């Protein structure tokens, strides 16, 4: 049983089933599978019992679990993702106060709406693809929502630099570029925070830029302008990432013309309202569940413990299959069908323990992604925006199909689109 | 407009509304009110803008703000409460390192659980009241958590002497007793610290008692053994104080039997454990929010400045309404309702700017209480303990009712309780 790192690069999102299959575990089963990867023992876990385990901070730490080749360029150095104990709780608290606050999310809903409404018209003259153009639109919204005091081009630059990062870090032949993207982005963010603290750059006192500039650590000292800038990115770039979900959502619409028209009816019955449309939210939630984005979640093991008969080791790495539980037939009724009706029946996605496309457990007391609201706020607005008639989504093979073996995958074209 | 010191003694916790009312200010309003008290100009402030102001250490000093009749017996002479500038930052750092460290809080959580679990069993044989008996239990836990090397009698003795202080100070006809209590406690603590420094009494090297005996100031010199004992009390006595919150919490249970049964279910699932129960924790925070303990906070003014049109001058004393802000309908959804559900929606109480029952600014860089963790840890453990069925809280008028004109008020009986 050699190291499974070559298999992970080869299989991509098929790696979870592959290790499951190559271990003799039945299909659709939740049985833990133990295998070596990255020169160490690892156990892939999947299921509701796995989610409760993954977030038991008494047995599961996170620092060092994500390899630096990924955490380095994507999340940045010293980010909230690599923190445990008190230092994390104080950092999440200050960050969930901006992305998880219902008031600030509703403010973002207005920013992302206006930016999208422009594109749908903007495309009519210079059409493009969803992934690239919506990434800029998402970045413009997140930056304006944060109070970033930069020009429009600078906003679009950083937006594409963040979208370029997400496209490159996952491919072994491009991870070197994602390091250059972060190096540039880290410098632009640090300079911004440095000028806010110096008064050269004055921002709104309640803005996200200000709360980042006045960020402090667990010992009560204010973080370095770099870290304050790294963490500002971790509140804007993960929004630019949603353009990949917008691409996936665009494919599902041309594949499900019935639900696409319901959204349309909804937005039509609301005259342009692209936000807070329960139908588009359900479509956005269904896209997050079915389509591949985050393959699995890595975590370290604090002490010798056990999960469902399979024993796991101290200092071991566990992996939570997020694609497998989100589509496990054990936990979902017909997971093969793209059906946003399941998220109109249960709108509170936090009650679904097995719905973990962006994390499980609690968001305030754990590492679960804050701003799933902000993500869906952006994602649902795009579903409503493309639900129109003047918009016709191109359906070439490179527009509708994506590779399951490619990490951070997406339709080749980025899902092209044209508007009349 | 005569001096308002007689009105404060007469009105108690209604004094803030009284000064608000006698100034023509509308009800529930946040308008500052200026009046003379203690032979000097004073301005009562209330609201989020007041909390940010009150802790702007660029405009507000604190030494001399608390009259010696209160600071003297309660906090002790030369305590961290009377410190400004650098000398405070050096002292808080060494003191918040014991009460604000999440690891040490979890250690105290086990002690307060063990001590509370005993009381409910003693009550079966010899029942009493919440205020007095839980004060001893809180003191027994806080002393053992700190590493106090004393017998059971001294632990029980100093604890009741500490609870006696809180009941006696603030009462004009009893403040003389709290001076005698402090003189006794100061001497017992000083003797303890002196024998720890001499090796006559050996304590755990990382215990709170040791970090107090090795306390140093801004001078780089270790504090006098007495002061190390005053500051040791300011990390054990304020825990004995929570028995007043436990008394208030006991009334709220017989007043809200639904949340009481909600906690009961919670503990039953936790297999007896009384700590880290999210339901009991939420119940504990609402008790701290609704019930009167700390009326207002006085502070000195460094330079002439302004708050919402009202000018305040140098050398003035400002008062931050903590009961008025914690129950202002402007800042809370139905603050008249006792609803721990509001603290399940937002568990991070430090993100709530208007929730200031034990301070409002930052705890590490300000004067905010560092024992809010330890406090709720103790208070919620009692909330879980009384949620059982064998526990019957007496509901006579002197058990359920407390005076709002009395300082450091509580039901007269202390909320009596009997268990089968
Ligand atoms: C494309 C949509 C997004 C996806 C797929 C996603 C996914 C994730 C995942 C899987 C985690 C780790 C959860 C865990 O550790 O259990 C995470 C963490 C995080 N996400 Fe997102 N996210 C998205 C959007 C956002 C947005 C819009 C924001 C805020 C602007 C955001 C902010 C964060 C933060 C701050 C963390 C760190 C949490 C912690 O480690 O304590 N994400 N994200
Ligand atoms: C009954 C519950 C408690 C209440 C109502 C309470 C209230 C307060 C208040 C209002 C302050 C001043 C905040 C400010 O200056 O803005 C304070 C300070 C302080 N408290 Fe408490 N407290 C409680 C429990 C505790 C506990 C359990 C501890 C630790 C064992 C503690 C230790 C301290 C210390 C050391 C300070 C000084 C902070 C400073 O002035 O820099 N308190 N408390
Ligand atoms: C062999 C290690 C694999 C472990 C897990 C695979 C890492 C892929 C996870 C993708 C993270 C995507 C985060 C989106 C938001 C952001 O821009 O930060
Ligand atoms: C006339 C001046 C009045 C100003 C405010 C009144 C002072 C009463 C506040 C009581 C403080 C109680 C603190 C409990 C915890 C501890 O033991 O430190």
């Amino acid at each position: 049983l050699n190291d499974q790192l070559p298999n992970f690069i080869k299989q991509g999102y098929l790696f979870m089933s592959h290790q499951r299959r190559k271990a003799g575990v039945p299909a659709d089963s939740n049985c833990p599978v133990t295998f070596p990867v990255l020169g160490g023992r690892a156990t892939l876990i999947r299921g509701e019992e796995a989610v409760d385990f993954f977030y038991d901070e008494s047995k599961i730490s996170r620092n060092g679990a994500m390899p630096t080749a990924i955490q380095g360029p994507l999340f940045g150095d010293g980010a909230v993702h690599t923190l445990d104990g008190q230092a994390h709780k104080v950092r999440k608290s200050a960050m969930a106060a901006m992305a998880y606050d219902d008031e600030r999310v509703e403010a973002f809903r207005g920013f992302v709406e206006e930016e999208m409404k422009a594109l749908i018209e903007r495309w009519k003259t210079n059409p493009g693809n969803i992934y690239d153009d919506v990434a800029v639109a998402y970045g413009r919204a997140a930056f304006r929502w944060a109070g970033v005091p930069a020009s429009d081009r600078e906003l679009n630059k950083r937006a594409t630099q963040m979208s370029h990062l997400l496209d490159t870090f996952g491919e072994v032949k491009q991870n070197v570029l994602s390091w250059m993207d972060r190096r540039k982005l880290d410098a632009w963010a640090e300079d911004l925070i440095k000028k806010v603290r110096s008064g050269e750059l004055t921002v709104d006192p309640d803005s996200v830029v200000r709360h980042m500039a006045d960020l402090r650590d667990e010992k009560g000292e204010l973080v370095t302008a770099k870290l304050a800038g790294i963490e500002l990115q971790n509140l804007t770039r993960p929004t630019v990432a949603v353009s990949r979900f917008a691409a996936f959502a665009a494919v599902a619409m041309v594949e499900n013309p019935e639900w696409a028209a319901k959204v349309k009816n909804a937005v039509e019955d609301a005259d342009g309202r692209l936000v807070n449309i329960p139908e588009a939210v359900a479509f956005a939630q269904e896209t997050r569940r079915k389509y591949p984005f985050v393959p699995m979640l890595p975590a370290m093991v604090k002490e010798d413990t056990e999960l469902s008969g399979c024993p796991i080791q101290k200092g071991q790495r566990v992996f939570l299959d997020v694609l497998g539980t989100n589509n496990s037939p054990q936990l979902w009724n017909n997971p093969g069908e793209f059906n946003p009706q399941r998220f109109l029946d249960t709108p509170d996605y936090e009650s679904i323990k097995g719905f973990i496309p962006q994390g499980g457990g609690d968001v305030l007391t754990g590492h679960r992604c804050p701003g799933e609201k902000i993500a869906v706020a952006a994602l649902s607005s795009t579903v409503a925006a493309l639900s129109a008639d003047n918009v016709t989504i191109s359906q070439e093979t490179e527009d509708t199909t994506f590779s399951m073996t490619q990490l951070l995958t997406r339709p080749r074209t980025g899902v092209r689109v044209t508007v009349s």
